[PDB]
């Protein structure tokens, strides 16, 4: 899929907002992505002993990882299409080392949705939130079709 230059500046303009707060987003993110799918918890070690969201909340580890995601979705994001660099490690650590499925990159990408429409209304209609969908669905995609070249596929 191909998104159109358009589309690429509803993404990127809601993105910048975003950017002003990045440990704040990837701390709210990762909480509701915890909260809405709590089996993905168990896909970390470091994080799955917390029983509550204010444990989560006050959890400074879990804040600076918040802070690693959204740093590196962003790269990709503003490369517009061109990141084939960019995926090929990430690839390979969630499908070799962590075993995150597809369904899970489709779990976040949903919580990345319900955050940005919460704090974003005015930057995230419904034609910057189906623009934001696409550029998360060529993400998935791509790195989709990378699991299965490194024997994952799952
Ligand atoms: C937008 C999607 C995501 C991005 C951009 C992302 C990014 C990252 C980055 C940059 C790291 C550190 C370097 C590495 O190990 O690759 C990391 C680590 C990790 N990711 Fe992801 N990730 C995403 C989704 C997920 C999901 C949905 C899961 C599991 C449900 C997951 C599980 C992990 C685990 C277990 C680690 C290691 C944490 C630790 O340090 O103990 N990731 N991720």
């Amino acid at each position: 899929m191909v998104l159109s230059e358009g589309e690429w500046q509803l993404v990127l303009h809601v993105w910048a907002k975003v950017e002003a707060d990045v440990a704040g987003h990837g701390q709210d993110i990762l909480i509701r992505l915890f909260k809405s799918h709590p089996e993905t918890l168990e896909k970390f070690d470091r994080f799955k002993h917390l029983k509550t969201e204010a444990e989560m909340k006050a959890s400074e580890d879990l804040k600076k990882h918040g802070v690693t995601v959204l740093t590196a979705l962003g790269a990709i994001l503003k490369k517009k299409g061109h990141h084939e660099a960019e995926l090929k490690p990430l690839a390979q650590s969630h499908a070799t080392k962590h075993k995150v499925p597809i369904k899970y990159l489709e779990f976040i990408s949903e919580a990345i949705i319900h955050v940005l429409h919460s704090r974003h209304p005015g930057n995230f209609g419904a034609d910057a939130q189906g623009a934001m969908n696409k550029a998360l669905e060529l993400f998935r995609k791509d790195i989709a079709a990378k699991y299965k070249e490194l024997g994952y596929q799952g």
